[PDB]
């Protein structure tokens, strides 16, 4: 009846680690001298990709499965009404990385050109990222599981 | 006489794994500097890849076999009717990411040439693709391994 | 007396394995980049490295190694006659591979030069392939395994 | 009531651990080639990038693990009054390491520029580092565990 | 007083080993994109590099690993006079793989210079190999520790 | 009171191992593309890099971790005085190794500049080294704890 | 009253001849190597270049000098009725090199931008001519003298 | 008393003739290689090129001098009023090219930056112009002799 | 009546003349740097623009107007029947370039493409030449100069 | 006795342009493409050359050559107490041009290497300019013919 | 009867000058710029083209022009016997450089390849020529008219 | 008798002329981009050129048929004892050159290597020159000529 959660939760916990790991070092990686500006004035690239991607979706993902996960390895070894309290920590910080994450890149549609304006770079320039769509669809499923670990971690935080 | 086919799912399972690690980061890991566009124009390369290549096959293929292993560990720990339901699950995902495969990707046989008409890239432009008659066979092999796997996870759910 | 050739299956199952995850990734992965070609045409690279190498011998072998260990995870679980059975298979996948070998690549010594006449290519261009020798080599030692085995399932396969 | 601490250190250790691993050799492994100076002047890259990074910060920081670590293993191995001893150690080693880190690294906020004017370099030169946003980043995580683990150490070691 | 021997090949054995992965992919792996040959001749790289090396020194040893120690899981294995077989066995490989070594490379000293007058080279160029010396010392290790195995090996077959 | 250092012994193991593995294909794995010479002329750079470099750091300490290591595993299996024995050489290898350093590597100060005047070098060329200040510091810990498993090493052995 | 176009004649002819030598070998003579066509494609170059210039304008304009002088020294020099003959030459000559430049020419405008479908060139190319601009100031200047010398001409040719 | 402008006008024609051909094709010749613009975008030069060179000083300068030495040639051969007249044209076209000159210039003084915002061209680019300062010097003396020579032609012209 | 040949033939002379030198440094100058070949083989370049331009139009022509010159600075001074004779050379020369014409360049239509399978050149590759029409345009007109000579020198030859 | 200065003058005027045509196009002409920056940034030569050099010496020189000949070619028609003025004009330009040439160029010895902090250019760059001996060596005789007829020219003036 | 070769002198005299300067800077001209050597070697180049091109063709022949030229220029100018001598060192000289000719170039037959063993070229390389075949057919005109000019002003000088 | 040496220098001096004109700007011309430095320093060529070459051959030639031709056109406008004087003036100029030549130029012997150890460059490096033996060769028919044209001045100039 109640706490499939705990089930669920060990579904989704090992099926985000699946996705990062398999996908992980194999997408993003190259995502570094891929990033083809339109311009011969040298340090623009590292500029507007600093600019665009201050943090690559991967490692903030990395953290929010840590940050998810400490409160298992906290309530684990306690002792030799804590619960709730871990989990609502566990609400709180997938929450908050799922806010930011909206929030650096707006909505979840990488765009295949972006233009840049910072200092080296002299005028607005065209450069062009790697493979926007694959990262967008990876996006939408771990933003799904998180959603999907929000709920449930909500429901059965509420069973009072 | 029945349930020969839990073997088969596992021969078939620990197959597929098999079949992909292998050949795995070792045959797609090289696609992106390996997709020679006849052009200098900046950035139609990437914008082509994107164009012909939403998802590199191995991706889709390593999401599919998790929504299919998913079922077995959600029926393993179920509690400290459902075993058609896991199964049912467990035909229409593995149906499903056939279907995605085959839109995606007209057929089963990778095409040498590929042209291209995105807005980087001034006309239609000829970009040549990497191994395409090895992909193309691999692509054989899970996909078969795939209908195998449907055809006796629907007998035997069948089994009234 | 008998079934000492369980031992040398053994032997010679765990000798390929070492044989390739050894010379695996360190000789044929540097196989794409390493292909000179005589020309300036775009494209005419791929094109003759798809022509004379539909799949890389490794690839084959992989293969081979996993459909004659398929029938040994099958008799290993089949309840909780067939011993032949597994056997035979075990006898026709090991002579097929060798047969797609020979035909794929006319007998076991690699050309230094290779010639192609393919589309993008204008005309009969001059390809040059990496360390033919080496690669040579290797084909012989797993051929040669391959023969053994063969032998030696034929003849404990004719027990009667 | 006391010694929660212990938690909170294991907590921290693996957290530390696994801050680095996933983002250890997929941030600062292109930190050699991704330092774009504006000259043709060689070796003048070498040169800058030696002066501005005697040491990457991940090996600091894997330094500072192993010291720290090494009171336990010390601990643990005594027999077959040290207590207080090797959490002293466990004090100051962290302590040093986040000093020398200020020292070498005016604050926590990587320049985007850096400036250089050794000897192979002609006069000052404009240098660029990588993504210098999100190692800052990284810096104020393990910064900020470190002055946690700090505070606890001392607390608990005020046990009197 | 005898079979010392047994620990002496253990030691070595395992030595070897350790001997081979520490330097293994980490000085022959570059080994072919450092073979600067003084020729704008398209090929004539990849031609005498396969000229001067027929196979990689860790190639040869590997595999003198592996037939040197197939004797070790043949006599394991044997049921459920052999020992003097499989240990003469032993001699002759490790032998054996000694002679091609020294014929494929006159002596224990690679040339820093090679000449080169194979067929796409017009004439003799001048190619320049990696590291000689560092992997000649490695050669004189292992070839040492394979005069000394051999030479207990030999002992103790003598045994009588 | 005494045979601490068996603790120390481990301890110092453990870090030496920790301190290379952690830095050990991070740093000089980059040093062979990162070896600056100001000349046209090929080859030069292999030539002079050999000069310099006849081996790497860290090859000598990972033999000297392994000559130094051999003797536990020696005094671990002697049968199914020598304790002195295996010590006695425990000694006498890491002081060999650090005379060899110290004879090959002129101090623990890596040079930025180095000058070279071999064959296909025209005259005193000017090459240089990636990141001279870093190796140096790892040169620094490892020899440190060089001479401290040293002077335990004597001690104990001056037992008496 | 009549046959001031004698003079006009002269001023025009001498005027036509200005025009070209001063901007004859410092307009045209780089229209080569500035027909920048954004293909990689061998040749592609050479072959639009050949299709929408089968001649500049500068030679069809010098032919046009010596056709329409031919009658000049051709009257000058015929004894040691005529008149009219060599005068009618003198118009259709004219009138001719105006068709053939409106024909090979559509109109007196250059296109910045000319796309390309020749055999070596893939598909549709973009190739940019140079100074298109400048070009057709100097037609306009040209073909203005055309038409007001033809009508100079037929006018006193039309003096009964 | 008058007509000294008759010497005047010889002279500064002279002169401006001396003043082109000396810096004529020793200035502008390489006014097309010599235009950096900050672009990977193939064509984007020649089109900015053409923007603000529509047409090269020297060309409009030394058509002035054609419509401005033709009406002496005119005034010349006249038979074998017209005077005033001649004088007149004399007048109206070199008023003219000076406007012309200063509309397609904006004042007399080339700027070392110009920016481009054409088709091919992305968006705003910076391209650099050659010596401009210097050709902003020859623009002052031959302005400065037209105005002269335009002074003196309408006094001597209001002859009466 | 008879030998306005003379003048045609002072006509065409000055004519032919005039064609050459206007296009005789304009169109032939760049073909040796406009000689695409789609090979990166040194030297096959120079081989094939030798293989089918032995000599360039333009030599052949400036020699055929000197021998056909000749005869005229031959006849003019004699003294201070022959007439004939000099005319008969006149012929015979003019002739006699139009053959070896039409021999070393098949018919008066430059083909695009050309061929190439000489020494250095490994097959058949794929050479494009310089304006083909334009060059073919200019023939057209030099032969028909030619033929016209020799009509009227053979005709004012036959007067009997 | 007196106006052997005419002779004189008419000497250097002769000797002057010799000086100048024989090296005139065959010294400076290269001075553009030989001003070899040590900086990637773009534009960054044509600003310092711009700054550096406002006037090519031989413009500047080849004016003075015209404002100094300009009063003989006016003493000449006069007519069909001017002497003086045209003389004092000859002496004033001449001084002038000394004046201006010593102001823009710190005195008569061109240096070896150029600085320059220009806009483009990030910092002090260090920029070489070609063959500064030998300009400074034709200075050096053209400022000395100068010198000479300035004083002639003042002596000669001064007769009373 | 005789003194035709007086004529025949002034013929192929004014015949030798036209046949170098219209070939003269449009054939060899190019001849250091296209003389494609298989080397990345530097300076190789202008070693084996000062090996095998001492002088240049022209160069040879415009002396002998000269110093064949010299006797006339003397002659005429010898008061305000002498005869026969000037025509003896117009002799002596002819036959002098067709000799030196010959020497230097063995034969009059320009090999289109050419090896070179000189120093900085590390071994024997092949350097191509450019166009061999028509500088061949140049000189055989020239020497052709060479031994026609001997052999008249031999017979000429005999006349006794 | 005497005075045959006014012809004899006006032979040679028209030979001077035409010996320079013809090899002039064809020989040296192309001495500037053709000085092949064996480094990557930047400015390291245009240092070493202006080094050894502070003036190139032709123009010291060229000032000293100037300085030697001045005495001519001097003594030619004398009036409308100074025979001896233009013609002492006539030595002693042309002996100036020569020594200066031998100075700056180490005997008539074009070294082909030239070292060079200035600023910009590291080391003695290694630059390659063009064409030194044929430079050798105009040497030595220049400073021949020089040689006659003095002993012939000395000679007359000692008429008494």
């Amino acid at each position: 009846s109640t706490s499939i959660g705990k089930i669920w939760l060990t579904v989704l916990f090992i099926f985000r680690i699946m996705i990062l790991v398999v996908a992980a070092k194999e997408v993003w990686g190259d995502e570094q001298a891929d990033f083809v500006c339109n311009t011969l004035q040298p340090g623009c690239k590292n500029v507007c990709y600093d600019h665009y991607f201050p943090i690559s979706h991967i490692r903030l993902w990395a953290l929010q499965l840590i940050f998810v996960s400490t409160p298992a390895l906290l309530v684990a070894m306690h002792v030799a009404w804590t619960y709730t309290s871990s989990i609502f920590f566990r609400v709180i910080f997938e929450a908050a990385f799922m806010y930011v994450f909206y929030v650096m890149y707006d909505g979840f549609s990488m765009q295949r050109l972006v233009k840049c304006n910072a200092w080296p770079c002299p005028n607005t320039v065209d450069c062009f990222v790697s493979r926007p769509t694959e990262k967008t669809v990876f996006t939408v499923f771990m933003i799904a599981v998180s959603g999907i670990c929000i709920l449930l971690n909500v429901t059965e935080l509420s069973y009072l």
